[PDB]
RNA sequence: AUGGCUGUCGUCAGCUCGUGUUGUGAAAUGUUGGGUUAAGUCCCGCAACGAGCGCAACCCUUAUCCUUUGUUGCCAGCGGU
């Protein structure tokens, strides 16, 4: 539902970047500079964040479709477990340019790793030659590491969880250009416009994402219920 | 005025298209870049995602061996010459 503010100093979720990479669209969101760093007004973000968790459980409750996006390192496997913890699916290493506003060329793609995975199981590459064999479970092998977050997506996501957004402007882009209400977590360093429901907290710790993760993956729940 | 056929650049590795995106627009992207190759041949990354003509392969011949077949062909092991 709700977390405090006591967890936001534990997870660092205050720590953005420094007074040299700052975008000026955060001054309603910055409490102040430590260290010439800034530091994330944490009174902002809990009535902002909360609104969105309640803004993400009715979607869920209508049989919506949540999409999660982050391709950092930090944020690259975490993402992936909170997106199946709360049975939704994830984009985690690459987004693909047009993944959403190009979704019909995409899923020629998609079922392209379809009929792969079913050459899989059944025992159908031990025919073949070593070359043969090798390539098309190599070209495997680059399918869900891009695409099988989505692999069981048939549609358009309902929402868009964004990780990174600043990094991932890509894929708000997109969701905005089909009227997708997206939920990004800005960092200081990153632009708010296309965010519809903005969250100001910090990016780049593994800590920090988590607690958005394991808060989206939890809100999300009881709306199943 | 043409069909059909032919040479040439050049068997040079390029030529494009669909969707999406960018730019008012001509068009750009993909096709660029780090490696790599005879070759946009392959990997990775990347607002690109895929596909087609091209490359290669599939075709013929040559390079070694096995099986079958042995004439008008062949002559190792046995005879007469």
């Amino acid at each position: 539902a709700t977390v405090s503010m006591r967890d936001m100093l534990k997870a660092g979720v205050h720590f953005g970047h420094q007074t040299r990479y700052w975008n000026p669209k955060m001054k309603p969101f910055i409490f102040g500079a430590r260290n010439k760093v800034h530091i994330i007004n944490l009174e902002k973000t809990v009535p902002m964040f909360n609104e969105a968790l309640a803004e993400l459980n009715k979607i869920a409750s209508r049989k919506g479709k949540i999409l999660f996006v982050g391709t950092k390192r930090a944020a690259s496997e975490a993402v992936k477990d909170a997106a199946l913890s709360c049975d939704q699916f994830f984009v985690n290493h690459r987004w693909l340019g047009g993944m959403l506003t190009n979704w019909k060329t995409v899923r020629q793609s998609i079922k392209r790793l379809k009929d792969l995975e079913t050459q899989s199981q059944d025992g159908t590459f031990d025919k073949l030659t070593k070359k043969e064999a090798l390539m098309r479970t190599r070209e495997l092998e680059k399918l869900e590491n891009s695409l099988g977050g989505i692999k069981d997506m048939g549609g358009l996501p309902d929402a868009l969880f964004v990780i990174d957004a600043d990094h991932e402007h890509i894929a708000i882009k997109e969701a905005n250009n089909l009227g997708i209400p997206v939920f990004a977590i800005v960092d200081t360093n990153s632009d708010p416009d296309g965010v519809d429901f903005v969250i100001p907290g910090n990016d780049d710790a593994i800590r920090a994402v988590t607690l958005y993760l394991g808060a989206v993956a939890a809100t999300v729940r009881e709306g199943r219920s």
